[PDB]
């Protein structure tokens, strides 16, 4: 799956090939960017909030538990992703890395099955 | 899973022993008869112009895409399978393939964890 | 998974550790007690006759056909899980094995990909 | 796969069906046997000095850690199996329950995929 | 994985797609040659009288038990694979396929781990 | 599995959680140290021409291909991993990460099952 790694700030340092792939984006587009640009509202303008309430009380919520989601790609289109996030240091300063599960296919299917009685 | 293959008009040529178990009918039953046996209305009425539509198209639908529909047993009870279909040319004509896979068990299991809450 | 073996009378016999994870009971607790109080009502006060119609008619709903099942913890919440059946005998009595696969994280999933589209 | 409950002194006192098909011995035959039956020696005659040895010591060797073993079936022919062991409690005395993995089939491939260069 | 059909005397009459990138061969070469351009000698030489002697005694040897053989590229490279057949009937005649797993990846993981101690 | 991400020069820059229990390094350790410190001799003294040629060629040996190689953890006790290379940029430079995937179980069982004839 793909790979995202954030700064303390939200800010993309890193994006792998399959999360241009997944998500649209090109490294270079993406790096430099806040990953609120990853999602749909409301989550999008709430991002930097989630980050900064981990930063003052260390409570986690999706950070060694997962959670599946709606992300979104560069042409608009949203799809159901599993993240899990993992936290690194380096150089005195906190770093996330996110970890990207395309549930598009296994949604299709369920659905599928669903409507075919 | 289950195999048949079946000539440029629709017609059963080879049905293997997991397609007899699938759909009731045996081999010599199911040869010299038309795919649309498998499938019911309206699929069934409308198999031979998907057929006759790529033969002219070249545009595929299912041809290494895959999809979920429904079949039909020979006892008239009907089914969720996953489809694939392979092209094949032998003697100057067009052969299909169909590999098919029962999601019977899946979709019961998912219908059974929706219906418990 | 977890696994219980229960008398002719559904009485506890022994109880895995795995059974002490997901119902929340310890072995000394859940020995010596009806298997009815891992199961909410009205399977709990049917259970018995389950039983008894089984040791009267031979004839199995899920003795080796399987089927998920509702079933209940200590702490009074339920869950979603598939049971097996095994029928044993010793010392001239039967004895019955169940064989308990927690789906709770395949129901969550699959709620969660309907609930997001 | 094959599951077989053994008191403290390795007497064989619950046989499952599938346990059945592996060793090749009736659940009658086996119940009231010590288990070193199904293998062969020299762990055969050691065997009650494992149990004996875990029962002073609480040194556990394969109880939560599992084990490929050589096990060996009535016909006297011998094949490779993993091997977990589970401790319970029972009316005042320890029983174990084994569960039985048939790797034949894994060491075959092998074996033949090493042969064949 | 790879399909192949051949009539009772060996002859392929359909060789799909996944079978072209497998040996080599494309469907209008494979097609009207001797399935025993896919193997190596001593099985080349031999695989007309493994054909005959099914005829005649219909007693199988890989025909629902499946094997695991080297099989042969047109670069005249060899593999190791993993053959399964299913017999068919069609006009009055039989048709075998040969549904063909390869095993490189397998075997190379397994020396590759041999070799590291 | 475990994740570790280089510099162009083979400093770590980031170590995740899964690497720590793999290699035995915390991450502080890790960060600023060279990755040959990950492996024994000689790939240890020849990594740094390995990520050098890859600078100067631009042809890959693991990148985009993967590869089962011997790892090193603090202790010094070594092991079998499958290793697979992403390039990244960032910054101007270029950065590789390294997905770890611990195959001792694997090669273990392995030797085992040809331990056991
Ligand atoms: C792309 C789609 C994403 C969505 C929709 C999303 C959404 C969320 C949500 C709902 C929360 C928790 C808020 C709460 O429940 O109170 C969260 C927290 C967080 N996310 Fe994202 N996220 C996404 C991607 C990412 C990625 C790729 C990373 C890391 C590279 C990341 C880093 C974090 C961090 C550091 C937190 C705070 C820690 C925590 O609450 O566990 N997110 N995000
Ligand atoms: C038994 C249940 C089946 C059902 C319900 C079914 C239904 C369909 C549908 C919905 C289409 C596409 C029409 C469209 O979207 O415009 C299609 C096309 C086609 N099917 Fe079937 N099919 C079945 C089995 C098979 C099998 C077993 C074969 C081959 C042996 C086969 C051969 C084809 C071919 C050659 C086409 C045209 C190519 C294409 O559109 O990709 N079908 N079928
Ligand atoms: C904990 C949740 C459980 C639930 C909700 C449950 C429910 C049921 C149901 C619905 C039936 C069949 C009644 C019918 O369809 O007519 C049944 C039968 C039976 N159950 Fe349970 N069961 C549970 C656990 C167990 C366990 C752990 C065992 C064995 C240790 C067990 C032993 C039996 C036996 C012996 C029968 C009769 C045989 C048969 O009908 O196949 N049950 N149970
Ligand atoms: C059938 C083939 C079996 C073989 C070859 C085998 C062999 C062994 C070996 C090698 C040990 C450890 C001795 C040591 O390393 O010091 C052991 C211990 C033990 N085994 Fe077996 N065993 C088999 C089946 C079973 C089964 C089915 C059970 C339970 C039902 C069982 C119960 C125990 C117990 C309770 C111990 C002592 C606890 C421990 O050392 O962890 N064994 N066995
Ligand atoms: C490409 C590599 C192949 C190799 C090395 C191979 C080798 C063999 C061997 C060793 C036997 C059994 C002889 C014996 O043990 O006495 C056999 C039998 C046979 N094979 Fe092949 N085979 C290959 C592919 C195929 C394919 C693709 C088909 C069908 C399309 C096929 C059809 C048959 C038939 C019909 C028999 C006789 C039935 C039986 O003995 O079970 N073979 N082959
Ligand atoms: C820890 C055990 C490791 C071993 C034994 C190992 C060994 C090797 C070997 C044998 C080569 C190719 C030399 C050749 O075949 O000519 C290579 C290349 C390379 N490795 Fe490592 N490696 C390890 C870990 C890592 C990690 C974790 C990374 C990245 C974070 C990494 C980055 C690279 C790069 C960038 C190249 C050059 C690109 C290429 O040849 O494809 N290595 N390594």
């Amino acid at each position: 799956d793909a790979m995202i790694v954030i700064d303390g700030h939200g800010i993309i340092q890193l994006f792998s090939t399959a999360a241009e792939r997944l998500f649209g984006w090109s490294e270079l587009e993406a790096i430099g960017q806040n990953v609120n640009i990853l999602m749909p509202e409301p989550d999008r303008s709430r991002h930097d909030s989630y980050i900064s309430a981990y930063r003052t009380t260390s409570d986690p919520h999706i950070i060694g538990i997962g959670r599946i989601v709606t992300g979104k790609r560069r042409d608009g289109t949203t799809f159901p992703m599993h993240l899990s996030i993992g936290e690194m240091q380096s150089g005195g300063e906190p770093y996330f890395t996110g970890f990207v599960r395309d549930l598009t296919e296994h949604q299709q299917t369920q659905a599928r099955l669903q409507e075919l009685q």
